[PDB]
C-alpha cells in the first residue's frame, strides 16, 4: 500500500496522460535529467539558476476530465461561500435555519460594519484560492479556502513562461491549455463589480509597500494589467467618493483591488494607527461611492471555524451535494476535539492556524514535546486524519521519485464565476515530507491542463 502517483500506476506501468512525457524524458540527450544534480545543472547551464523558491521540470499534468469536474467542484463550494458571506450580513437565513450556529457572530472576522451592506453583483469574494489535495484517481479534498487576499498567481504565470522557455518541444506534444490571460480576465472581473451607474471604471491596485513578502506579485499582476499600483496616501476621500492624485488633477478611482488587510484599510473605522490604508474609505465603500474587492469581511467565510460548515453551506444554498469533500478537522481550541487529538496524537496531523507534527512520521518523544506546545496555547492548532496525500515524479538525488503535492487554482467571480485552466502546485521535495511549504524543503512546479 503506496500512496498514490500521479505517473506510475499499480505497478511500474505510466499512466496513459504521462506517457507522452516519458517518451520525451528518453530521447533527452546525455545524463540531464536523470536526477536532482543534472536537473540543477540543466536549469544553471540554460537559465542561470543557483538553488528563491526551488522548481521542479516534472509538470503536474490534468486531463481535460479531471479538471472540468475539479473546476465544477470549485464554482460550487466558491458560489456557495459568496452566498453564505451575503447570508450573514443580512437575513442571516442559515443561522434562523439552526444550519450554522450563532456563536459565528463571536468571530473576529465577521464585521459588524458590514451588516445591512448591498455588495455588486453580491460578489465577496471576487479572487477565491482553494488548496486541493489528491488521494485517488477521482479523489481530491478540499484542504482550506483563501478569500482574504489570496496570493499565488505570480507563480503560476512564471512556472508556464519558465517551462515554455526551456522545453518548447515538450508543448508540442501536448495540448496545455494557456494561462497568461488570467490579470485580464481578472481586470474584466474587477470592472463588472463596478458600482450601478459607472460606465467606464477606473481600476487600481491598493498595495501596503515594498515592504511586504507579495510585494513583487502586487507589482506584477498590476503591470500584467495594465492598471495603476497605489499605496494608501495616493489616495483620498471626498462627498462620498475616492480620488487618485495626479499632476493634471483629481481622478476619481471606482474598483480597488485591495491587497490589504480590512484591519488596515481605514484608520477612522479600523486600526487608528494604519498607515497603509485611506481615511474614510469603509464609509465610501458602505454607501456605494467605491468598490472593494475582495469586499470587507471576507475573513467569517474562510476562518478555521467556519471551514466546517461549508459542505452545509452547499446543501443550504444551492440545494446540491458537494462535488468536493471536505478534510474531517478537529479545532483544538474545542474541549472534545482536544480530548480526542492528545489521545490519538500519533495518527495525526497537526498544524498551527497563525510548526507541524505528522504522527505516523514522530517518535514517543517528539510527540510528548508536541502535546506540551499544544497545551501552551490549544487554540492555535487545529488537526486533521493523516491522508493518502498523492505523489508527482519529482527529480531527486536517486533520479525521479515520488515526491508529496497540492494544488491552489484559482477562482474568479464577476458577473460570472470562472477558472483560467491552471494552478499553483507545491511540492515536498524532502523524502517522506508532507511539508509543501517553501520553508521547510518546499518547491512549485508548472501545472498543466489538458485541452
Ligand atoms: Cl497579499
Ligand atoms: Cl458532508
Ligand atoms: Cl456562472
Amino acid at each position: 500500500t503506496k500512496p498514490f502517483d500521479e505517473m506510475f500506476l499499480q505497478d511500474e506501468v505510466i499512466r496513459p496522460i504521462y506517457a507522452e512525457y516519458a517518451a520525451w524524458l528518453q530521447d533527452v540527450p546525455h545524463q540531464q535529467l536523470e536526477s536532482k544534480r543534472q536537473e540543477a545543472e540543466l536549469l544553471f547551464r540554460r537559465v542561470g539558476i543557483t538553488f528563491l523558491i526551488p522548481f521542479d521540470v516534472v509538470p503536474r499534468i490534468l486531463s481535460a476530465s479531471e479538471w472540468a469536474r475539479l473546476s465544477d467542484g470549485a464554482i460550487q463550494r466558491v458560489k456557495a461561500l459568496n452566498m453564505f458571506l451575503h447570508d450573514v450580513y443580512h437575513d442571516q437565513e442559515i443561522i434562523k435555519a439552526g444550519i450554522v450556529p450563532s456563536s459565528i457572530l463571536a468571530n473576529a472576522q465577521y464585521r459588524p460594519e458590514m451588516f445591512g451592506v448591498d455588495v455588486p453583483g453580491g460578489v465577496y469574494a471576487h479572487i477565491a484560492g482553494v488548496d486541493l489535495v489528491r488521494t485517488g484517481e477521482n479523489d481530491f479534498y478540499v484542504l482550506e479556502d483563501n478569500l482574504r487576499t489570496p496570493s499565488g498567481v505570480s507563480y503560476m504565470l512564471e512556472n508556464r513562461k519558465m517551462m515554455m522557455r526551456l522545453f518548447p518541444e515538450l508543448f508540442r506534444r501536448y495540448p496545455v491549455a494557456p494561462v497568461e490571460h488570467y490579470p485580464q480576465v481578472l481586470l474584466n472581473n474587477l470592472r463588472a463589480v463596478a458600482q450601478a451607474g459607472v460606465h467606464e471604471p477606473t481600476v487600481v491596485l491598493l498595495t501596503p509597500g515594498a515592504y511586504n513578502s507579495a510585494y513583487f506579485e502586487h507589482a506584477f499582476i498590476a503591470q500584467q494589467m495594465g492598471i495603476e499600483l497605489v499605496e494608501g496616501q495616493d489616495l483620498f476621500v471626498r462627498n462620498n467618493a475616492v480620488y487618485m492624485r495626479t499632476t493634471e488633477g483629481p481622478k476619481r478611482v471606482d474598483v480597488i483591488y485591495r491587497r490589504i488587510d480590512d484591519d488596515f484599510i481605514d484608520p477612522l473605522s479600523f486600526r487608528p494607527d494604519s498607515m497603509l490604508g485611506v481615511p474614510g474609505l469603509l464609509s465610501v465603500y458602505r454607501n456605494g461611492g467605491v468598490t472593494l474587492a475582495n469586499a470587507v469581511g471576507t475573513g467569517v467565510a474562510d476562518d478555521k471555524d467556519t471551514y466546517i460548515y461549508v459542505p452545509e453551506m452547499i446543501r443550504f444554498y444551492l440545494g446540491e451535494e458537494p462535488i468536493l469533500s471536505n478534510v474531517p478537522t478537529y479545532q483544538l481550541s474545542k474541549a472534545d476535539d482536544l480530548k480526542y487529538v492528545l489521545d490519538n496524537l500519533a495518527e495525526l496531523v497537526v498544524k498551527e492556524v497563525q510548526g507541524m507534527l505528522v504522527g505516523p512520521a514522530a517518535s514517543k518523544q517528539e510527540l510528548e514535546d508536541f502535546r506540551q506546545r499544544i497545551l501552551a496555547n490549544p487554540a492555535n492548532y487545529i488537526a486533521q486524519p493523516t491522508l493518502a496525500l498523492s505523489t508527482c515524479p519529482t527529480l531527486v538525488e536517486t533520479g525521479i521519485a515520488p515526491r508529496h503535492v497540492d494544488l491552489r487554482p484559482f477562482v474568479l467571480s464577476g458577473k460570472t464565476v470562472s477558472l483560467v485552466p491552471g494552478a499553483l502546485c507545491r511540492v515536498a521535495l524532502r523524502e517522506g515530507s508532507l511539508v509543501v511549504n517553501s520553508s521547510q524543503g518546499g518547491g512549485t512546479k508548472d501545472t498543466w491542463i489538458l485541452k
